[PDB]
């Protein structure tokens, strides 16, 4: 059908972790669905200690915001590179098909802009990543991907073929990044992006992260910015890593169904503990809220999570459930 | 209904990789099980190199010892942590739900102890672990992880709901140790758990295991100690991993049912070469032994395998099939 | 059945990521199926910089040759291990069941040969590698691997049971190299293997590898060596990992139908964007494509892809879609 007679709407994007507005089930039929993002180089300060990178971002944020459409609509996406940027910069897109799924299409200068269009033929969340040839790994670990959920026409399904239908979304982003470090352990600072090139891909080629955080920082999806729900509220938790395997596990929960490699058309698996997301890759959770407090949001290396940043939190308000956990005994001497 | 109506029985435990005595189906309506483990820190040995560390343990081995119930019923644990230790711990189960697996509710000094109940709603094998905020990665890869298996009530299946029922279950966790080495590569050994915890933390934060082994140290699960079977014995190996992936692998043979994520709502993945167990997750393989002889089990990154320790044998007895494979012209000149 | 009274064929393999000629569908009954291999020790140049290493290969190839069977068939190998050759090798199929896969059976010291026979009793793409007793991990990352192929006798299907039938077929063997350096970062060279051995283990036991690459060597699927398919051609793409894990991905497509632990009796996963090939395991995507021009296949774990090796390019002809792709404003000044 001729696209220029397919309803357009305008997405307006959030900041991860919240997700802009959308329906799971599809009241439209095909859209194009116009998306805009600016890029921003800027420094952000990723851990407690203040150290300070140069991030290379899609929206000012890490990760990118996630962009929701529903299978067979067209994505169609203005890519601004302003000109107080200083690199070339492009996206590929996991969902799309062609040109390096997109990124042979999209390379902009600083100064220069670009739309995409591509139809979005296969239900799933997928990554989106910066890909110019040749600097490949070092933008992607510089901050600069996010995801795309693809949703089916008609929602979420679980194993038998019923409904799944979430209360609240989050998107955690979770990113490896490589400061380069000196001979003695401490970190280096560069001058400009050339001067830092070799070293970044020095720091690159240990394959050892220094700092692997959720939503850019260590923290950041703590205190006054943990995620929240209550009791009996079904909560979908997108989770990508653009370049390295991560094992999501919600501390004091599960996931009831999983896609950990993020693709609607399978059925999810059941009753997850902890699942493996590979790099280059979105996976989706979905639990129901049992028990209030808080809980941690952790990749399960429990040195990634607690050592190199890889933790967030939930707060739960509700009711606590006896018959599920009680202390009988509180601890006490002997 | 009411938990004080319900049947105690009070499980007696074993030490790895031997697992107490349970029935598969359920011979009882839900109960009560009640587990005790007292914790115990302990110098071990894990290398032929006689490599001591200080290590961590429930109920005196790495890993703890596997507990058993079905779904539905209620664990109840009494957790003792003697006068001789010198830490705080707790204990998270990730079979659990609510406060952080039960490690909110179980934080024991020495010379205290607690009582925890929970409700295993979830059937599968699943890690539990110590977890006392800000030094969980130290307890956890020191040694401080076991695993529970929750059976369905009506025992495990297969891919097309018929019944897989095993003769023998062994327990193999494979832990993941950090022992600080100076700048020429040697051990370092320290007097109190105190003056080892930076280095602790700087050697986890290499990534880098010195050490990965099955059963608390290299070659536990060999000589006199190796697995064994007999050809047509159905077995099953639950395998544990709390902190790093593996791929188990048996030398010789398959899985010829594996739920790699350990849960057993979720049909199980047929004729697996190996299969990826993610850092925080138990999963479990089923396999009919069809040769007698040697086995190795193996994580199938060799190098983890045989040369930092992730390696166990089984001894399998009866009938050569040379249908199955002979040698039809035995290494000779030329 | 006797199998003295079965068919005898004999194939001659070809030099990856090519593979011998074979039928999805088998034409015959079982069959006993006869491949030689010769083992070949020599010098490989892996890299742009010129760092040659000295590989361990089966029939001269960084991997070894796929061989292809179907289930029930017999594989009859006859392996030779020339006089010219320094070292004592094997094999182990873990295709076949007994004997560690067959390496008790196959051990050939220089100037000695030997014939093992194995039935193919389980479908799939398994891995195949040399073990040595006590210098496994050596052999293997040297790049004494490769896989075979156990079709289905009715070809392969889909998650609902329909065929999927290949056009083209290709094989991908990914190997990590563990290339010894001296403290300033350079490799070394050793005039013996003897001389060598220490420092091999030395640099397996880092766990880093200083090379991932496909087919054996830094851009070895590249340039008149590429890949090639056309619009609207199904494509099998078998990979292999005998060490570490992958994480596989076609930039600008997807895998279509997903075996990534490699055994056929599994419904396919389907849509992936990436998937996770353990270590020790072989795994295989078919694809149709739907747009022309060049595509990258790639470890995503993107150092790895870009930095190391792990990357090889598609080459496909025809005719461009715009409604699953265009650019709809070039890039462009503001
Ligand atoms: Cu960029
Ligand atoms: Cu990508
Ligand atoms: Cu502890
Ligand atoms: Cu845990
Ligand atoms: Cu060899
Ligand atoms: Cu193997």
């Amino acid at each position: 059908v001729d696209i220029s007679t397919l309803p357009r709407v305008k997405v307006d994007l959030v900041k991860p972790p919240f997700v802009h507005a959308h329906d799971q089930v599809a009241k439209t039929g095909p859209r194009v669905v116009e998306f805009t993002m600016t890029i921003e180089e800027k420094k952000l300060v990723i851990d407690r200690e203040g150290t300070e990178i140069h991030a290379m971002t899609f929206n000012g944020s890490v990760p990118g915001p996630l962009m929701v459409v529903h299978e067979n609509d067209y994505v169609e996406l203005r890519l601004i590179n302003p000109d107080t940027n200083t690199l070339l910069h492009n996206i590929d897109f996991h969902a799309a098909t062609g040109a390096l799924g997109g990124g042979a299409l999209t390379q902009v200068n600083p100064g220069e802009e670009t739309t995409l269009r591509f139809k979005a033929t296969k239900p799933g969340v997928f990554v989106y990543h910066c890909a110019p040839e040749g600097m490949v790994p070092w933008h992607v670990t510089s901050g600069m991907n996010g995801a795309i959920m693809v949703l089916p026409r008609d929602g979420l399904k679980d194993e038998k073929g019923q409904p799944l239908t979430y209360d609240k979304i989050y998107y955690v982003g979770e990113q490896d990044f490589y400061v380069p470090k000196d001979e003695a352990g401490n970190y280096k600072k560069y001058e400009t992006p050339g001067e830092a090139y070799e070293d970044a891909v020095k720091a690159m080629r240990t394959l050892t992260p220094t700092h692997i955080v959720f939503n850019g920082a260590v923290g950041a999806l703590t205190g006054d910015h943990a995620l929240t729900a209550a009791v009996g509220e079904r909560v979908l938790v997108v989770h990508s890593q653009a370049n390295r395997d991560t094992r999501p596990h919600l501390i004091g929960g599960h996931g009831d169904y999983v896609w950990a490699t993020g693709k609607f058309r399978n059925p999810p698996d059941l009753d997850q503990e902890t699942w493996l997301i590979p790099g280059g890759t979105a996976g989706a959770a979905f639990y129901t809220f049992r028990q209030p407090g808080v809980y941690a949001y952790v990749n399960h290396n429990l040195i990634e999570a607690f050592e190199l940043g890889a933790a967030g939190h939930f707060k739960v308000t509700g009711e606590w459930n006896d018959d599920l956990m009680t202390s009988v005994v509180k601890p006490a001497s002997m």
